[PDB]
């Protein structure tokens, strides 16, 4: 008791690249079986000429998967093949493999040959011992566990025709009794060997027109055909795609028959299907359609269809749905399970069943192809709803049955919410491949569960993905970017801004995100018995509200935290933290010292405290000159005040020198204007007639100091007395200091190491002009808003997918409602929009490294 | 919640045609690594001149398999040793395979390489096709399933070195779920193709010197070895043997790992074993030792029993012992894991742990082999209790482990009545199977529950095993025969004359026979006497009485078809003569016990209230027809025996003297004249006394042939039942003998019912030469318990089953630790030779 679902897919077939190719070619009506000399020369040793092949085996993306050249020139294609589909498979069910690694997921992979091995092992003098970790069997699956750090069972195994399937029901039975979360599960197969076709032709297995004439009165054996098909199973709490649910599955053998080993038993395999229908609570009768191993042999196709209508047929009044993929592009041995699992999930998918070629008339000894018990799809059909069967039936007695519940979800019905723009983020081993997957989202922005996937699946490692690129959607431009990004560790970097970042409205744009309301709600609690509410502040245009020094601070401080949730909500954590004078206040809330109430509070305080308080008229000055320059040149009684940037330094005083000792500066050509205060002299011994009442109101505020972490660096106190007692915790006094002190803000970006990415963490990003000229060049300034911007959502958007571009992982769904999976039935495949870096050429063997 | 348990095994491996050859080199300390030519020039290539192989790999016993010569020299010579290997797995558990047929047993067998299927695939223009059905992996399992007629899952796997014992823990999964009653698991490997060995040697893999030096400081990689191995799994209530229990089992994979893939992760394996210890309720303390996968390589050891150290020596009071087969044969690659169980439980079963080879400087990389916390077997050590783990680490990271609880029944299994003397049935293909089969149990004659598992493999139909053999166990003779089987089962139930003193007294003490005249007792106490007092009493004239003998004979009639039944032998013809044609009735299913024993008393009873003359009979050689004329008056033919001899009846007043006019010419010769009119007289009294008896009349089968009443009249309605007519007239009618005899087809077993076997010579003149006549009691036989048993045997050699456990007290499975393997004796039809590929056959 476990519920197990088909979560993603992904393959090769013949003439088909990926599975919407497959399935082109499936509903297509396009035989996939053809007659060139791919393999080799088309009639050799009498053979027929057609066998359904795969278009190359000669791609590889061979550094994604940490394989060097001279391994990958002695791998099996088929393994080759298999590590990509693979990847393909796991990201197709909208799971990053990253989270999976480490787990005990396993991997099932069923194979019948090693054909490779053969080849590359032919002379003892030039082979190499890594044929051996490329080829031998067990590494079809044992390198896919390698890879992918997937630690349950790792297993090839062999049933020949049975064997994919098998593998499937092995894997859904370690999920549903709790040995797994999840699976990955393989089927393969190549025709390199042409000895091994004259095999199965002397058993009388081929027919000599290279078709399984499924179902027909003139079918006379198998087409041999390639694939390389994978799916991931997971259980059903981890999935986020769900093409179907696995109700049942099993395995029998024929045992001993008089007729030889390679007969099918009928009567046997009537046992399996009777087994997993009613004893297990399911009745033939919610069948729509079974797919038949159907491989169009004299003998099997009765067997196997009169079984079917003595085990589910008898138990029903409707006409039972009949197909097999194998009349579309032959009989691909240990891999038909899959490759028809993939027609089956494809159909369901698409609305609508795809149908048998060669069906012409029906084969007489099958009483129920007569009499319409049994309904060959051979036309489009329309899905009207039901269970399906599926049939893998080897060669040696092995037989298989499964029995899936398609996922019918419908999507919802769209809201206020889904409105809003978004945000959607790629990775890739090329541009072309991050391009293509954003080109995917735009066309499918109202897809909000394809959306959510796709986010999924780009938080990659770096080295692995040296590509990415975001896109906004739901917005009048085309907001798109995309670039290579270099291996380095990036470390995050917020830096909180001070006063001067006000504006009418502001905030009002990110109201509609539920994370930045609910943090401006919340801190609504904390001044609301002080009189005031920040979202009546931010909501009033009338347009001096903000002049008010209390309304600044509060409002300020309220949507610097709202940020810093957001940010949080989509998984930044910061490595360092750095504030700008009233900053200081929300740089607490980001390290962990200051509660929200804690730090709003001490926002209102220290201005409620500085609107209480006679301090002598005052005014401050940016000027052109260095901290050491302001020492000197400097009058009395007017200091530096911020130390901005080694150009940049703010000056404060009374009017009684500033004024005048900024004309003597401005005369001799440096740069000087007077900054709007609100009347006051800043960060300077002027405010220390602030410190007895705030220092008293903080004390009520701040109850128990918490230590202030290493990340957090001081602007307040110099760096020699870090190790002080006042700098160890955010208390009452170091607040009041930081209003007296001095703001050593170059002091602390010295600080930021290279190729670093700072946030600029403010209702507008005053400060990304002096954090350029303050930091390394190396480094990244990355706003998160702007003044009166016409959409500041789509702006905080547009900067979080930059974030994204540097290398840091970003999960943007966590900014709006949560996606209700499983996914609603038709939510586009991602399989076929994956894109490897397929620039080198690799080898494969060829007929002539067989024996003749 | 199902228990699982290791029921058979048997095996092939380097040096050692069977696991007996196997043990003995083991236990012996003979390294099974070799240096010849076998399978390519040693040194080729530069590879290692030494590796493991098996001494014979071109024998297999197709017609017995079903395998036509042609598919045969096609078929990978893997699958021909591990059909052979497989059923002498299932045999050893004491399992006729026949009880398996058609149940969802599974397959799951390892298997890494298929390098016949390379060799014979090399020519498109000569290749057949049944080479595929005959080497493509799958059919490592499939044929098998094939064969044994196993519906369950049927499997093959490669998960590399760790293959087979992968195989055991999916097998051991499916019986614990109740998905399968029982499994059959193989592990195989073989060295065909010299490039395989470069590939290894090229990976840095092989030790130059061909060795593999487990856990010693000098170990430089492993040694390629072959092996053949298979194992039944059963849920404990199937199992007759019981090696071990498999306490829980569990695979996971090295995963990532910056080392690369073929770099064991001594972390990884340590969760494995973690995980199926204290989690399961189980103590790492309960260990004894752990068979460690140990295959010598530089990287490897320190991996594992670092790994070991963490996960079960840390958790521990005693040192833990370790080994690793490795030492002592190489390592068969997929099999490594089948053929290290097969030491171990070796190991078990003889009370002493084999030793590794090579062991001499510990690998000082290793803390707990310099500590003492793992403690190498490097001499014979005791066998003192406790649980066994059994590593297995494929080299492309999938581990396996597997926790076993040895079999501690040491004392026998208990049931009654041990000390009787026993019956043994062998088949086989050769009459040195036989032999072989019938000498290891006189060998071990005292062991009950061997005998048992040996009589119930020996049903076997005839077309398959074509020799068979018996002895009987427990007395002073050599009671043995063995002969080729090319026949359908006879009952003669006999008349009078066949009574003695204490006769069936020896038949007592089997429970069956016992309880059945007890049986008979119920029938005849409220009519005042008791059958098992008649018997017991030597007075020495108890069986002149009339009511004595009849009642006596039938009642022990009786008791022999039950025992006969109990056997199940189900006979296709019915014969009585005379008084017999009451136990034919038994026999035929017309009558219950209770009436043919009281149809037996009132027979006699009637006969002893009637007082009648003093009359006598005398069997004589003449004719049917010639006694008609040469009779007196008075005299008359009463019994047709055979065509020579015709039984007489009358007065002494001509039957003396008419007699010896006869006995003068040299012609062959309880006081009553019966089958003659002298009876006729009791007509009325018993047809009354029978209608008393015989409440309602059932029909007779055609499987029962009369003797009262001619061929002529069996449509008759007198003849359609066992009436208390058909009774009357049987007693006073002649008994028409040879004229049922005629009817008996050729080649017929015929068995003679009665307390003894007077007819013995009338029936080998009166049927066909091609049948054979067996007696199954003798008068005044010293032991009659072994009379009856070495006749019983005589049954078997035939070709007709017999199952004589069910004689005796059942045995109290799991059988006793230390019960004789009997995988070695097993043995083949080898005269033929079929094609191997050679080193020559693949690209170089």
């Amino acid at each position: 008791s476990e519920e197990v679902v088909i979560a993603g897919m992904s393959g090769k077939l013949p003439e088909s690249e990926n599975l919407q190719e497959f399935w082109a070619n499936l509903i297509g009506g396009v035989d996939m079986v053809t007659d060139d000399d791919r393999r080799w020369k088309a009639g050799l040793y009498g053979l027929p000429k057609r066998s359904g092949k795969l278009k190359d085996l000669s791609k590889f993306d061979a550094s994604f998967f940490g394989v060097h050249p001279k391994q990958a020139h002695t791998m099996d294609p088929q393994l080759r093949l298999l590590l990509e589909v693979s990847y393909e498979a796991i990201v197709d069910g909208g799971i990053n493999p990253a989270s999976l690694r480490g787990t005990n997921t396993g991997v099932w992979v069923g194979v019948s040959g090693s054909e490779a091995s053969e080849a590359l092992s032919r002379d003892p003098e030039t082979l190499l011992g890594y044929s051996m970790v490329g080829c031998q069997r067990a590494m079809m699956a044992n390198r896919l566990s390698f890879f992918f750090d997937f630690k349950g069972p790792s297993i090839a195994l062999d049933t020949a025709c049975s064997s994919s399937l098998l593998a499937l029901q092995n894997a859904y039975q370690a999920i549903r009794s709790g040995e797994c979360p999840a699976a990955l599960v393989g089927g393969i197969n190549l025709l390199l060997k042409p000895n091994t076709s004259v095999q199965f032709m002397k058993l009388g297995m081929l027919s000599p027109d290279g078709t399984c004439r499924s179902f027909d009165d003139s079918g006379s054996g198998y087409c041999r055909s390639e694939a390389v098909v994978a799916v991931l199973l997971t259980k059903k709490s981890l999935a986020r795609r769900v093409y179907a649910t696995i109700l049942n599955a099993g395995t029998n053998t024929d045992g001993s028959k008089e007729q030889g080993v390679t007969f099918p038993s009928g009567e046997v395999q009537e046992q399996l299907i009777c087994s997993l229908y009613q004893p297990a609570g399911l009745a033939p009768e919610s069948l729509e359609y079974i797919e038949a191993h159907g491989t169009g042999t004299k003998v099997g196709d009765p067997q196997e269809l009169n079984g079917i209508t003595r085990s589910l047929c008898a138990f029903r009044q409707a006409p039972l749905l009949i197909g097999s993929t194998k009349s579309n592009m032959g009989h691909p041995e240990p891999a038909s399970g899959l490759a028809a699992l993939t027609k089956v999930l494809l159909s369901l998918e698409h609305g609508v069943w795809a149908p048998n070629l060669h069906f012409h008339n029906p084969n007489p000894e099958i009483p129920a192809l007569l009499d319409g018990r049994l309904q060959v799809v051979d036309r489009p059909l329309p899905v009207r709803g039901g269970n399906v069967g599926i049939n893998s039936f080897g060669f040696g007695g092995s037989n298989v049955h499964v029995i899936l519940q398609p996922n019918t979800r419908q999507a919802p019905a769209p809201t206020a919410h889904a409105a809003l723009p978004h945000l959607l983020h790629a990775s890739g081993r090329t541009l072309e491949a991050v391009q293509d997957l954003l080109e995917q989202g735009r066309q499918h922005s109202q897809d909000l569960a394809f959306v959510s996937m796709l986010n999924d699946i780009a938080a990659t490692p770096t080295a692995a993905m040296p590509f990415r690129g975001y896109t906004v959607l739901g917005v009048e431009g085309r907001v798109q970017e995309v670039q290579q990004v270099s291996t380095n560790k990036r470390p995050l970097w917020f830096i909180c801004s001070g006063m001067g970042t006000q504006w009418r409205g502001m905030g009002l744009s990110l109201m509609r995100l539920d994370s930045f309301r609910e943090s401006i709600l919340r801190s609504d609690e904390a001044v609301k018995p002080l009189g005031v509410k920040v979202s009546d502040l931010l909501l009033s245009t009338d347009e001096r509200t903000f002049d008010d020094i209390v309304h600044a601070f509060v409002s300020l401080t309220a949507i610097q935290i709202a940020l810093i949730d957001l940010l949080t909500s989509v998984g930044l954590k910061p490595d360092g933290i750095i504030g700008h004078s009233l900053g200081e206040v929300a740089c607490g809330y980001a390290d962990g010292c200051l509660s929200q109430r804690e730090a709003v509070l001490a926002a209102y305080w220290r201005g409620q405290c500085i609107k209480d308080a006679h301090l002598p008229p005052g005014s401050m000055a940016a000027v052109g000159l260095s901290w050491e320059e302001c020492k000197q040149r400097c009058p009395a009684g007017v200091v530096p005040a911020c130390h901005n940037s080694e150009d940049t330094v703010t000056i404060s005083g009374p009017q009684a020198a500033v004024n005048e000792f900024v004309e003597q500066l401005k005369q001799e050509g440096v740069f000087a204007k007077e900054v709007r205060t609100g009347g006051l002299a800043f960060h300077s011994y002027f405010m220390e007639g602030i410190a007895p009442t705030l220092l008293q109101a903080l004390k009520k505020v701040i109850r128990e100091p918490r230590p202030r972490s290493a990340r957090w660096l001081s602007t307040s106190i110099p760096e020699a007395q870090w190790q002080s007692s006042l700098a160890r915790t955010s208390s009452a006094e170091y607040n009041v200091n930081n209003l007296v002190s001095p703001v050593l803000f170059q002091e602390a970006l010295w600080h930021i190491p290279e190729h670093a990415v700072v946030l600029e963490i403010a209702p507008h990003a005053l400060l990304q002009a002096v954090l350029k000229r303050g930091v390394k060049s190396s480094c990244t300034i990355i706003p998160l808003m702007k003044r009166d911007h016409k959409d500041n959502l789509e702006f905080f958007l547009t900067n979080l997918g930059k974030v994204h571009l540097t290398g840091i992982n970003v999960n943007p769904n966590a900014l709006f409602p949560p996606v209700e999976f499983p996914a609603p039935r038709g939510t586009p495949l991602i399989s076929p929009h994956i894109k490897w870096d397929h620039s080198q050429t690799w080898d494969v063997p060829v007929a002539e490294d067989f024996p003749n």
